[PDB]
């Protein structure tokens, strides 16, 4: 039908499951789409000129034309248009927050019409298409003569393998872990990504040809410049994992676990390897207090992951508003109803015990207006400090890069200040010859779709210098 439907609709996103009912398992909580449901949401799309839900889109998909198709049957064609320009849609529709790059924008947004369901849509196009065998791996034709090598396999480094792959070149992944996948198999929870839909799509890309080297890490197992002799271009894709950490009278108890370690362990016993630390180990909150620190996604993560075991209260502290929130804000609803209680703007500043935590004292902190540049600046109140209960705490402050230079035994690659290393624009080209970085280390605390786009462009630049380099 004629597809402006968004006059005599109204907006609803798929089926979800109830509070009481959620607090259980790990699955996820909503559904796919049914076809009529989905037939009836992608129509209320306008196909307005100069569409806002692809300038901020920052792979800048072709939305209009397969919210199109897909609103006239034709799902294939749909799949196609989906797939020519991106890697992961399914994990990008279930991960991507919508409500800051493409929901938040539709022009029918705007109006305070409600946004077209964009990822939502992403989902049901792109998982339809699964189970029919639409999809198929991108075998070179002519396997051409050259070797590239790549270090990491998170988001960027399995967008840039499977380009290079597509391309024509023969491709040597080297991760640290022993599931490649990089933190989204072992970063993200279950509940918002399903640890099957990873391993199916790096199934199909070891199938299409690639070449795989688990449990092996670059620092340890070999050095840069062995690498960089045996392939002819190499892509620094490592991301940032030195973490950020507190220093407080009281900072040296027990019980202080940082939070990548909780939602490792925690991935790992809902996969199984049947960790002790889940046994006899301060990474369960079966019966205990929970408090965790700072904000951010993380945070969302950790005390969603942590109100599933049990945890008879859990509390989380942010140091600004609410507005604020560096994530999304669905999550923020959701924790709230599943039964989480928020405490804006404070700051932690000491631990009472005697060898493990027994409680948090904090302060309240009050935020100025918004200066001239648009800069609040947060001052601590002097009367009000408090203290919170507290059995087990979680610092989940941030992330940093790490030293790659003195690590890499290669003293020469340049970097800024906070540890990522500079890069020109056009072709990702790192200070030496030879070597390129594209992905999260360049960036800082950013999302996977800006990973696959630095690892697309970044494969590009390597393919035009090593076609360039090969050709004279
Ligand atoms: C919805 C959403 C939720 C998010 N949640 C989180 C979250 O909970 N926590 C979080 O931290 N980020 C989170 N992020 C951020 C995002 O996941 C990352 O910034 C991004 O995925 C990292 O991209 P990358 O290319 O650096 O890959 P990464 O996955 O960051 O790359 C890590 C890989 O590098 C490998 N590696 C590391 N060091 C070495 C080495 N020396 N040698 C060899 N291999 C090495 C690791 O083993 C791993 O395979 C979230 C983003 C979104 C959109
Ligand atoms: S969601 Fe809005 S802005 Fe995006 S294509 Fe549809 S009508 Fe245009
Ligand atoms: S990748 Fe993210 S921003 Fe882009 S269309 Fe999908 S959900 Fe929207």
């Amino acid at each position: 039908q004629r597809m402006l439907g968004f006059v005599h609709t109204a907006q609803r996103m798929p089926d979800k499951r109830p509070a009481a009912e959620r607090r259980q398992d790990f699955a996820e909580i909503y559904a796919r789409f049914s076809d009529e449901r989905a037939n009836e949401q992608a129509n209320r799309c306008s196909q307005c000129g100069v569409p806002f839900c692809q300038v901020h889109c920052p792979v800048s998909n072709n939305i209009p034309d397969w919210l199109k198709l897909t609103s006239e049957g034709r799902l294939e064609e749909a799949y196609e248009v989906s797939q020519a320009t991106n890697n992961f849609p399914e994990i990008c529709g279930r991960i991507c927050p919508q409500d800051r790059l493409c929901e938040g924008n539709c022009v029918i947004e705007q109006s305070t019409h409600g946004a077209v369901t964009i990822g939502s849509v992403e989902k049901y196009i792109n998982d339809t298409a699964w189970d029919q065998g639409w999809v198929k791996p991108r075998t070179p034709s002519r396997e051409l003569g050259l070797s590239v090598g790549v270090i990491g396999a998170g988001p960027a480094g399995l967008a840039a393998a499977e380009e290079l792959r597509a391309k024509g070149y023969e491709v040597h992944v080297y991760d640290r872990y022993d599931r490649m996948g990089g933190l989204l198999v072992y970063g993200i929870p279950g509940f918002k990504l399903e640890k099957s839909v990873v391993e199916r799509r790096v199934k199909l890309l070891a199938d299409a040809g690639v070449i795989y080297h688990p449990n092996f890490e670059v620092g340890r197992d070999a050095s840069l410049p062995e690498l960089r002799r045996k392939h002819v271009a190499v892509l620094v894709a490592t991301g940032v994992y030195k973490a950020r950490d507190i220093k407080a009278p009281g900072s040296g108890l027990g019980n202080i676990v940082a939070a990548l370690d909780y939602l490792t362990t925690s991935n790992k016993v809902s996969l199984g390897d049947t960790v002790e630390a889940y046994e006899n180990g301060s990474l369960n909150a079966a019966g205990k207090h929970v408090v965790v620190l700072g904000g951010g996604d993380t945070a969302m993560d950790c005390v969603r992951t942590a109100i599933r075991q049990g945890a008879t209260s859990v509390k989380c502290l942010y140091r600004r508003d609410r507005k604020n929130m560096p994530g999304s804000q669905r999550e923020v609803a959701h924790a709230e109803e599943e039964g989480v209680e928020f405490i804006w703007q404070a700051a932690p500043e000491g631990f009472t015990g005697d060898t493990v935590v027994t409680g948090v004292r904090a302060v309240r902190i009050h935020l100025g207006v918004a200066d001239a540049t648009g800069r609040q600046t947060p001052q601590v109140i002097e009367g009000s400090e408090f203290t919170v209960q507290a059995d087990l705490v979680i610092k989940a402050l941030g992330f940093e890069p790490e030293d790659l230079p003195n690590a890499f035994d290669e003293p020469e690659l340049k970097v800024t200040r906070w540890g990522t290393l500079l890069v020109d624009h056009r072709t990702k080209m790192t200070n030496m010859d030879g070597v390129f970085a594209a992905g999260d280390i360049v960036r800082g605390a950013s999302l996977v779709v800006w990973a696959i786009r630095d690892g697309r462009d970044a494969a590009e630049g390597i393919h035009a210098y090593a076609k360039a380099k090969a050709e004279a």
